[PDB]
């Protein structure tokens, strides 16, 4: 009573929002230039790369990871869709990896500027590690797993037997880099973001059958993550999120290949510990769009302030994970709970992730993957270019699109499981079997199931009815049928289905108003699992579409103040029933409630607003306590707002990406959080570029007031002898330190070194904040 997944040759997607984002997708893989791509790898290899490196992160210390994404991307793709160009960019790129693989000739195959010499150096134990950093290198641990998941890609979607043993010869080598190292040492190296080393390493354990991966997939899961969640408890708070997620899938995996090994007993407890943290991040962490994080960080669960006031909203890899995750603990969960019969919730989260964050991260008609989804009320965000932009969320952003059909069914023996409400075409090899379902969903409610072709035999099919939605109809003749749960549930409908059959069913919606988890003042339309938005305006979006520069991936635009964008006046049940369904063959809606300040809203599927500002959480006011909060938001509220448009350029020290966007240096330093805000400290220094697109002339930094440490400052190598203007405290204890700079910071790049000004550290530095 094992339930098994399709592979995507046999799941063909029909007209839909997501055929749609398969085709744009399609489209933006196919305009990457593989010998850019390639030139890393050639690089590194002693060879002559045929093209410059792509500008962006493939520059500036991550080349090699979009080479990786691109294979998996590239394999997936063509599994999905036979395309021809397709096919056409794997074999090249797969074939200019294998020259670069056997240029060196022992396994190795990498992109990170001095990999040789990075890889020798570890092989020795001189290991380095940062939370984002290895002996001087940007996350190559990380890196290389992208390259890893992309020949495993390549041989299980395509059939690549030359992937195979190029990921054979890749994984011994790391092997090798390894057989020396303790312990002590592995955990060590394993405290720079690695990715899904520990998955990878696995699924290597499951192809080839050899145990000795499966040991060093153990080797590589990194123990300070996973103890904790093997007893429940969760320690996120501060972490950076896109870190973990690969962890956890690794830990999982691992369990999974392990099921059958007489030699380790921790299957059981790894499997609880990534369902322990799939159910912590989405009940605690995650926000109606099904996306968790502010600035790429875990906040704390009880304090989501920062994911309504920050620009930097959910990261796109982490929803992308969590399917991931999602789909590995469905799959088992009717062994794990002794039923038998997995467990719908899981899906529920996949769809509303599915349909709100994942369809609504891609530009829809021409391409442009989203890295930050903003939460708060009045913002909007920004989609790469082909050509320009090399993030994290580019690079899942290429895999999310090729594969919507790979969690639409299930099958278990005689029982199919028809989980997303997708249109599509399967072919149920298995039992002889293909079925067409087709539906409007969800501008519609019907949903058609229609055997195309059967081999008579008594079939199981477990139609899932969602917690938020029985008459089904079989052949024109209608059978009704007993509510056993309001949970999510599946209805069963067994038959000798045969060619020309046809199953209808209906999934009724309805509105409903999701409260932010903390449950602060802010709430979110749905309508059936769908999160609805409003457009709130079409001016300022700076950089809408990204250029190459680092810190491109973020909505720099104005931000409007939060008393401008609409407030919903009133108690919670009377603004739900304020929401009322337009007319017309797509979802639209009009708020004839008490707005403030006035615009009639109209919402409409997040996953179709693009290019514009929006609201997804609204702001919320009760008629009794209106005052006291609109005075709130036109000063305080306002007040931030207007420092945030005073801002030339801000760095959160601590923070892997705002750091590597402005060319973190240092020695002897480090990082931590404390009071939920994170620091960078060092006995030697620390520095950063200051980019400055206007003229400054004044320079913020946040500290503890209660740090009796002291830092010298330098710009441009002079130090600031300025004295600062302290603000008073506020209730956690930071103050701001405001230098009027002797001298405007004329526009450019600007350098900023801490030092200590004789004790033993720097002051922690909380932010710094270059001013107008
Ligand atoms: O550090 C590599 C990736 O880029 C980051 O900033 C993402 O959040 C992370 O997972
Ligand atoms: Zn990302």
């Amino acid at each position: 009573h094992q339930v098994s997944y399709f592979s995507l040759q046999d799941v063909k997607l029909l007209s839909s929002p997501f055929l749609q984002a398969q085709q744009t997708d399609l489209h933006y893989i196919l305009a990457l230039d593989p010998d850019r791509l390639s030139a890393p790898f050639l690089r590194e290899a002693g060879l002559t790369p045929k093209a410059p490196s792509y500008t962006n992160w493939e520059n500036t210390g991550l080349d090699g990871h979009i080479g990786g994404h691109y294979l998996s991307a590239l394999s997936m793709m063509y599994a999905a869709t036979g395309d021809t160009a397709i096919y056409h960019r794997l074999n090249y790129m797969l074939n200019e990896l294998h020259r670069a693989q056997q240029a060196v000739g022992t396994g190795f195959i990498g992109g990170t500027p001095g990999s040789l010499q990075l890889w020798k150096e570890i092989k020795a134990g001189d290991i380095r590690a940062g939370g984002f950093s290895l002996n001087g290198k940007w996350v190559p641990l990380y890196n290389i797993h992208k390259t890893y998941a992309g020949l495993r890609d390549a041989y299980l979607y395509a059939h690549s037997d030359l992937a195979r043993q190029m990921l054979i010869d890749l994984t011994d080598w790391m092997i090798d880099i390894t057989s020396g190292l303790s312990d002590n040492q592995m955990q060590d190296m394993l405290r720079s973001e690695h990715g899904g080393l520990n998955e990878t390493f696995a699924d290597v354990a499951e192809i080839t059958g050899d145990k000795k991966y499966l040991k060093l997939a153990r080797r590589f899961s990194h123990k300070v993550i996973l103890d904790p969640l093997i007893k429940n408890e969760d320690r996120l708070n501060g972490m950076h999120a896109n870190t973990q997620i690969p962890k956890v899938i690794g830990y999982k995996r691992v369990a999974e290949v392990s099921k059958n090994d007489k030699d380790w007993n921790h299957a059981a407890e790894w499997d609880h510990a990534a369902r322990f943290f799939w159910n912590t991040v989405v009940n605690h962490r995650s926000v109606c769009i099904g996306g968790n994080s502010v600035r790429e960080h875990f906040h704390p669960s009880d304090n989501f302030t920062s994911m309504l006031n920050d620009v930097q909203g959910p990261e796109t890899c982490n929803t992308y994970n969590m399917l991931r995750l999602t789909k590995m603990l469905y799959q088992n969960s009717g062994d794990v709970d002794n039923s038998n019969k997995p467990d719908p919730r899981y899906v529920d989260y996949y769809e509303r992730a599915l349909y709100n964050h994942i369809l609504s991260s891609q530009e829809p008609d021409k391409g442009g993957f989203v890295y930050f989804t903003p939460m708060r009320p009045g913002h909007y965000r920004v989609y790469s270019q082909p050509e320009t932009s090399m993030w994290c969320c580019v690079g899942s952003g290429l895999e999310n699109h090729t594969k919507y059909g790979e969690f639409i069914y299930a099958h278990q023996q005689d029982t199919l499981y028809v989980n997303l409400f997708i249109p599509s075409q399967l072919n149920w090899k298995e039992q002889g079997v293909t079925l067409t379902q087709e539906t409007l969903f969800p501008d519609d409610e019907k949903v058609t199931l229609r055997i195309d072709k059967a081999a008579k035999k008594n079939l199981t099919l477990m139609i899932r009815i969602p917690e938020w939605a029985y008459e089904i109809t079989i052949n024109g003749k209608k059978h009704l049928s007993d509510i056993q749960t309001g949970a999510s549930t599946y209805l069963p409908i067994r038959r000798k289905w045969k060619k020309g059959d046809m199953i209808t069913f209906h999934l009724p919606m309805k509105v409903s108003l999701e409260q932010i988890p903390d449950k602060k003042d802010y709430y979110a339309f749905l309508y059936g699992p769908i999160v609805l938005a409003t457009s709130t305006g079409t001016e300022n979006l700076d950089g809408i579409y990204a250029d190459d520069s680092r810190g491109g991936h973020i909505a720099h635009g104005r931000q409007t103040p939060l008393q401008e964008i609409p407030m919903l006046i009133g108690n919670p049940d009377s603004i739900r029933h304020s929401l009322h369904k337009l007319s017309g063959s797509k979802l639209a809606f009009s708020y004839d409630g008490n707005v403030y300040p006035t615009q009639s809203l109209e919402l409409i599927p997040f996953f179709r607003l693009h290019n514009s500002r929006y609201a997804v959480y609204f702001r919320q006011a009760s008629e009794e306590q209106f005052k006291t909060i609109q005075e709130e938001m036109a000063t305080a509220e306002r007040k931030a707002t207007e420092l945030a448009n005073r801002t030339v350029d801000l760095i959160f020290p601590g923070e892997q990406q705002p750091e590597s966007d402005h060319s973190i240096q240092y020695e002897a330093s480090e990082t931590g959080t404390h009071k939920d805000r994170h620091f960078r400290r060092a006995k030697g220094w620390f520095s950063y570029n200051l980019k400055i697109k206007e003229e400054a002339s004044q320079l913020m930094i946040t500290v503890r007031q209660e740090d009796r440490n002291k830092a010298v400052i330098l710009l441009n190598n002079e130090k600031l002898t300025v004295h600062p203007t302290v603000s008073k405290a506020d209730k956690d204890g930071f103050i701001r330190l405001c230098y009027l700079l002797p001298r405007k910071l004329k526009v450019g790049s600007c350098e900023i070194l801490f030092k200590p000004d004789g004790t033993e550290w720097t002051s922690a530095v909380y932010e710094v904040r270059l001013l107008k």
